[PDB]
């Protein structure tokens, strides 16, 4: 229904303030004083920080604040730590049918720029997957930040071409992002290759690490 | 803000019914019969489908039922269609601190394809990294769907809290989804266990990798 617009996102640096909008009209955000707005971190539950325009939960950090002039509604945040990096929606009560109609969320951005290296740990095949006959070497890349790093592989010195599969970047508690590389590979083909290596390069910086095939020799 | 309990995920094939859970006390859910449900599809505006327990707004599909008995609310979608994966929040008011409380959420995946149980590879600390005074252990979940896995560690028989960080399953070209998960540890713990585990959950079954200590296959 009359869904109450927000921008899709804002972005800030710690300590800073942002504010979110959200538009409306007369017939529920300048219409009532029935406004709330909601915290919600991806696969958690939402919370509740702002209730009846300026509200405030005896339990919601006191950075957050929300008000309105004429139709539009917005929250403004003070003091940006690093728990804020959520996704905030506004609703309102409205003069229709829909008991309540909501924001179409706005995702804060809280950058933070704490920049850190990607600690990588190249891991060589399993036993067990042996078996099938399968190898993998993974290279685990974690702790860094930002979420932006590119990582290629030295097969023997060489980079030969082959099947390199990079997963999708994800963010870890700790803030710090966390990805990592895949290298499938033959049986004679490990054997042959007298040493494989990762290479994670993050922002102008390169750390390498090499594994060799092997039995305890 | 207790958050109410609800199932992480759900299925259900095209025409069924399915039943998702809401849990909370009689201070909240036992004392209000102010239970609401919102579909929300992600990068969307959420959607008021069920109030005061059972109330549905207008325009909204009977196909959707609210209940509640005790402390325990569901939600009911019946004649399921591919058009209703979303995610299901459910929120009750509440007597304490914060009025409204909310649930974690429920994705909704409706089956469009056969089931897929998981590919679990476990590998040991490399000997590599060992010498760098340092060890962490991977997992590899892979080929599955719907796209919902839980993955705990374990200690000889021991669950292992802290140290662990798994990743978001991300879809891939198969249309099945895949993921990581890894446990740090000193190189000191990894010696001084039996050995460790990676137990796999997904829909309901669960399965388990091992691996232990200084060994060279």
């Amino acid at each position: 229904q009359s869904a109450l617009p927000q921008p899709a996102s804002v972005s800030g640096s710690p300590g800073q303030s942002i504010t979110i909008s959200c538009t409306g009209t007369s017939s529920d955000v300048g219409g009532y004083d029935l406004v709330s707005w909601y915290q919600h971190h991806p696969g958690g539950a939402p919370k509740l920080i702002i209730y009846e325009v300026t509200n405030r939960p005896s339990g919601v950090s006191d950075r957050f604040s929300g008000s309105k002039s004429g139709n539009t509604a917005s929250l403004t945040i003070s003091g940006l730590q690093a728990e804020d990096e959520a996704d905030y929606y506004c609703s309102s009560y409205a003069s229709g049918s829909t008991p309540r109609i909501f924001g179409g969320g706005t995702r804060l951005t809280v950058l933070g720029q704490p920049k850190a290296a990607p600690s990588v740990t190249l891991f060589p095949p399993s036993s067990e997957e042996l078996q099938a006959n399968k190898a993998t070497l993974v290279c685990l890349i974690s702790d860094f930040y930002p979420g932006a790093v590119t990582v290629a592989w030295k097969a023997d010195s060489s980079p030969v071409k082959a099947g390199v599969e990079t997963t999708t970047p994800s963010k870890q508690s700790n803030n710090k992002y966390a990805a990592s590389s895949y290298l499938s590979l033959t049986p004679e083909q490990w054997k042959s290759h007298r040493s494989y290596s990762c290479q994670v390069t993050h922002e102008g910086s390169t750390v390498e690490k090499t594994v060799a095939p092997t039995e305890c020799s």
